[PDB]
């Protein structure tokens, strides 16, 4: 009764244009079976939202990738928060919440916004730039590693390590095999910076290590919690900011509405997160036999959630293929939903807002003037190169 589909959502053809296949996944039924990897799939908004908010049945401690930790060894020690279930997930999550707290954003917002204005001012002096390397990558690299309290040496390992982690969530294809095949130097750097003496005072890293005496985490848990921020804190904001610029480059009408009201910068970034969904997919594992969308799913089965497809489901969104900076984006699953919803979404929204704010006040037009190249990742959707000409306001 469950439709079987041969679509490979982790193929280069799928990444190149996933929207026709995503509607096919949605319309085939509420629950599908992907014969390519022997997993269940949910593509409509309702089932994606239901699975995310049922952590007891659709657990994360057996891996949020394709690999089942009950069957295969994890390529790295499991994350204490992303790949953990309640109650073991509760207190590590609370520490990262207080480290990336609303009170923390007040201390870094001015420096984050000043670096965004300075970056746009610098890019306008060049004219024709690469919105990926010179903006989507250059800006987060100019604020986040310093906010983490990282030293200067070795920062070129951060993005390769992140692309490795998100490629590792995928199936054992060549993208995943090649990533782990080039991995030992990157984890050696990242794991070393997770140690307390290597994190500058005042940064997120030192703040995590200071939370070890409250009884919420132990000193031996702090390095892996810092590893979470070094795994997910940079590459997500790169593809999130690269998505917003790509949207404003393809939709000049929305760029003109943003210029007229720069206070829309926060929602313009949030709508970009829904439109592109830089975090495309995540898995869950059934801890029991469960009925979902008229389909019964056995225990220990992998269920693939299409977050990007749920953000474009016409059963939930009106004109889902339209970029609307004034759309009420509340409910989108670009940051997840439930107990695992993005704990660093305040940092991500701060970086996105101040960057779109700088563009809104300083840029009059963003025109693509070069060949667009896509970056292929088993989890992340984003561009490799985006040549644009920036016209000063
Ligand atoms: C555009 C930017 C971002 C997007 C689209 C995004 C997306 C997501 C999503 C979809 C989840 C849910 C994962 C799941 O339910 O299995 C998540 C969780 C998480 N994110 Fe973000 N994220 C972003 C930025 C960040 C930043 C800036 C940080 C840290 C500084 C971060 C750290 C984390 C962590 C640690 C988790 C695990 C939370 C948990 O398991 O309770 N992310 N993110
Ligand atoms: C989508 C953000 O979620 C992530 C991604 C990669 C690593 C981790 C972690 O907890 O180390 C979390
Ligand atoms: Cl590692």
């Amino acid at each position: 009764t469950i439709p079987h589909l041969a679509i490979d959502p982790f193929s280069l053809d799928f990444f190149d244009d996933p929207y026709p296949d995503q509607q096919t996944l949605r319309d085939a039924g509420p629950v599908v079976y992907l014969d390519k990897w022997n997993v269940y799939g949910v593509a409509r908004y309702a089932e994606v939202h239901a699975v995310l908010n049922d952590p007891t049945t659709f657990c994360s401690s057996r891996g949020v990738g394709l690999s089942d930790f009950k069957k295969e060894k994890p390529w790295r020690p499991p994350s204490l928060i992303l790949e953990a279930d309640p109650p073991a997930h509760t207190r590590p999550r609370a520490v990262l919440s207080k480290v990336l707290s609303p009170a923390t954003m007040k201390t870094i917002r001015d420096g984050f916004a000043a670096a965004a204005d300075a970056k746009v001012d610098e890019l306008l002096q060049r004219g024709c730039i690469d919105a990926i390397a010179d903006l989507a990558e250059a800006y987060p690299l100019s604020v986040f590693p310093d906010a983490m309290g990282l030293k200067q040496e070795g920062r070129e390992h951060l993005l390769p390590y992140a692309g490795l982690v998100f490629n590792a969530f995928g199936p054992p294809n060549e993208l995943r095999q090649t990533a782990i095949e080039r991995s030992a130097p990157h984890q050696a750097y990242v794991n070393e910076q997770c140690q307390r003496p290597n994190l500058a005072p005042g940064g997120f890293g030192a703040c995590i290590h200071a939370f070890t005496d409250t009884g919420e985490i132990t000193p031996d848990e702090a390095p892996l919690l810092v590893r979470s921020l070094l795994s997910a804190g940079l590459d997500t904001t790169v593809n999130g900011i690269g998505a917003a610029v790509y949207c404003l480059a393809r939709f000049p009408g929305e760029l003109q509405r943003l210029r007229s009201d720069p206070t829309l910068a926060r929602n313009a970034f949030e709508e970009a997160v829904r439109f592109e969904s830089p975090v495309q997919t995540f898995f869950r594992t059934t801890t029991r036999e469960v009925e979902l969308g008229g389909a019964v799913i056995g225990e220990g089965e992998k269920v693939l959630m299409f977050l990007g497809s749920a953000n474009r489901d016409p059963r939930r969104w009106s004109d889902p293929d339209l970029y609307d900076i004034t759309r009420k984006t509340s409910g989108h699953v670009g940051f997840g939903s439930g107990v695992h919803m993005c704990v660093g979404q305040l940092v991500a929204r701060l970086e996105g807002e101040v960057m779109l704010s700088a563009l809104a006040r300083k840029v009059a037009a963003i025109d693509i003037d070069g060949p667009v190249k896509r970056r292929f990742n088993n989890t992340l959707r984003g561009l490799e190169s985006l040549p644009v000409k920036l016209t000063p306001a």
